[PDB]
């Protein structure tokens, strides 16, 4: 079900769930239950449905904390309107497409520099050597991390969000405490000595005396770390593996540089890491996929399953970099849709462009690759490569 087969490849299980009607109540060995929703139409409608809340105040007695919001305290992903509308409007005033555009030259140079620090003709781990350092560098720039704090930031972000498979189970918990204090301290530093980063701009943001609070700023930083590092690291890793697993697609991409933007969207649809949206709670009894779901029940909308729905995408379990249209739901839909669609697309393009220019091949048999044991975030433990 949601064990070894699911961790190695979840899409055959998603196919069974869609074939079974697209909604099922699943239970842990301890009796915690949630509804998994797996068909594109229901996942898309669910994501935006105003009757599906992210606020735990609307959860019922059976709530056990599936697919939690990626931050402590009030944040965009645990609030409904009107409180959500305020935060979104405030943050959108500085998290702008122009900000992302102006970061692209630095992102592209960082990708070239990181890959250039990796030797050729020698097994190298793409994750620790490239796919993790690049987003970590970008999110550090975005949050204005000073150079003296980059080492501690890297260590705690990695322990928090990309743990080793044999990391002590308490280390990531401790990293929550460590990073909360780091982020509180970082906000204080920017409050005193402002720069041109997002955190500084967010502190300056004002709506007729309305401002963002310390807790709101720190919570937003946690959200940025989750999606700007954990999601992006494995978007790159899973994308490279998918390219290596489909040589003909790789050869087409290598022959047509203009294919890259559409190729990244297919790579995202094919194996982006996020399997479920943030848990949702019907504020009323709601018909989902033909089942009347009780108010307050936990509902998991299967983004990854939807991206492989055969009723939308032809041959959905095959990589087709020229797939068109490609209405993948990887960045959400509705009021909570991702702030980072473009940023992710820019970091992915920089990462794949540098890899394509350097040359790369698997250093191991792909069947010997190991996947991290997660329910929500699909990613590789390591990906040994040979660089040109
Ligand atoms: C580039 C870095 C990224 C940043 C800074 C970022 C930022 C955010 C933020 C702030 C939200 C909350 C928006 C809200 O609730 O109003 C969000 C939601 C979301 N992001 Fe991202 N994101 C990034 C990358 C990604 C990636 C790589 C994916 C996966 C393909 C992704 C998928 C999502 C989804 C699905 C949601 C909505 C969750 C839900 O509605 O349950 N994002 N993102």
């Amino acid at each position: 079900l949601f064990g070894r087969a699911f961790h190695v490849d979840p899409y055959p299980i998603y196919a069974r769930l869609r074939a079974g009607g697209g909604i099922r109540q699943v239970s842990t060995p301890d009796g915690a239950a949630a509804w998994v929703v797996t068909r594109y139409d229901d996942v898309r409608a669910g994501l935006a449905d105003p009757r599906l809340s992210v606020d735990r105040s609307n959860a019922g007695a059976g709530y056990r904390g599936f697919s939690l919001p990626p931050a402590l305290d009030a944040n965009l992903l645990n609030l409904d309107p009107p409180d959500h509308t305020r935060l979104r409007t405030l943050i959108a005033g500085e998290f702008t497409p122009r900000r992302v555009h102006e970061l692209v030259p630095a992102i592209e140079a960082a990708a070239r520099e990181l890959l250039a620090g990796l030797p050729s003709g020698e097994p190298v781990d793409l994750i620790a050597g490239f796919a993790a350092p690049l987003p970590l560098r970008v999110i550090g720039d975005l949050l204005g991390v000073p150079p003296a704090d980059r080492a501690r930031f890297r260590g705690w972000t990695t322990t928090l969000l990309t743990p080793g498979p044999d990391q002590p189970p308490t280390a990531a918990r401790d990293a929550v405490v460590a990073m909360h204090g780091f982020l509180v301290d970082l906000v204080a530093a920017k409050r005193a000595e402002p720069g041109h980063d997002l955190l500084s701009g967010l502190i300056a943001v004002r709506d007729d005396e309305d401002r963002l609070s310390e807790a709101e700023l720190v919570s937003m930083a946690f959200l940025a770390l989750w999606a700007g590092y954990e999601n992006l690291v494995h978007l790159i890793g899973n994308g490279v593996r998918a390219l290596l697993a489909a040589p003909d697609q790789l050869a087409d991409l290598r022959s047509d540089e203009a294919l890259l933007p559409r190729a990244i969207e297919e790579l995202t649809r094919f194996d982006q890491p996020l399997q479920w949206a943030i848990r949702r709670f019907p504020t009323r009894e709601l018909d989902i996929a033909g089942v009347e779901v009780p108010a307050g029940d936990t509902v998991l909308l299967g983004i990854a399953s939807a991206n492989h729905d055969e009723t939308v995408f032809d041959l959905p379990d095959t990589l087709d970099l020229r797939r068109d249209p490609n209405p993948h739901l990887s960045y959400g839909h509705g009021i909570h849709r991702s702030f980072g669609s473009r940023l992710s697309q820019a970091e992915a393009a920089a990462a794949f462009s540098a890899l394509l220019a350097r040359g790369f091949r698997a250093a191991v048999d792909l069947a010997d690759l190991q996947w991290q044991p997660s329910f929500r975030n699909r990613g590789l433990t390591e990906l040994p490569l040979l660089l040109g």
